[PDB]
């Protein structure tokens, strides 16, 4: 029916990964309204867009931890906890459980989903 | 005495909060060029910038989680495990933990450092 409400991960930014987020309005001209988990708004064209909630097991992601951007791993888990999504991210054969906030994409590993998830 | 490389929390401008972040280089005229904690690195200006890290303790903020975006609560505690930064935030007599990641400040509550912490 509508895309609003759903949760997705989103480049909002040329030089942009994709961040975990919600589409909040349909703005018409291929664009929706955008929120993502920090708070920050703003519009974003589908082609940006990767409809992922969570994001499949087996993807290839970003774990961000303190000083840490560009750390890789697969979504092996997911687990709800009090409401709140958790991801199992492996790394080098150990597994460690990230919330949701902290799991982005690199665009290599966004266009991997384009095709099958994207607007 | 350089501020490259040190922790900091950083106005965003399109909503007024404060973000953890970290200056990496030194721009000029006043601003400063921060890496978020979310990999994305931008120019800020110095008088948006906040020199605190930690967040000290008894400080009013916004804590982030899952589906919510304006929760306010008061820093109680200050934890390191493994090389990261937890904050203990206290809400209606209960505390929880949050990564620095998640804990953010509204204009209102950044406005309170701004004195004691802003490099304007
Ligand atoms: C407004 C700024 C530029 C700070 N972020 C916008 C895009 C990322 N949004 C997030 O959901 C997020 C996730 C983890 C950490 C941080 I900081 C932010």
């Amino acid at each position: 029916n509508s895309f609003v409400g759903l949760r997705v991960v989103a480049k909002w930014s040329s030089n942009g990964y994709f961040y975990s987020g919600k589409i909040t309005r349909d703005v018409g001209a291929g664009k929706y309204k955008l929120l993502f988990d920090d708070g920050y708004e703003c519009d974003v064209l589908g082609k940006d867009i990767l409809l992922c909630d969570p994001i499949p097991l087996d993807t290839e992601v970003t774990a961000l931890s303190e000083d840490e951007y560009f750390s890789a791993g697969v979504v092996k888990g997911h687990r709800k906890e009090s409401g709140e999504l958790y991801y199992s991210i492996e790394k080098e054969g150990q597994r460690k459980w990230y919330k949701r906030m902290a799991v982005i994409l690199s665009l290599e590993q966004g266009n991997r989903l384009r095709e099958q998830y994207g607007l």
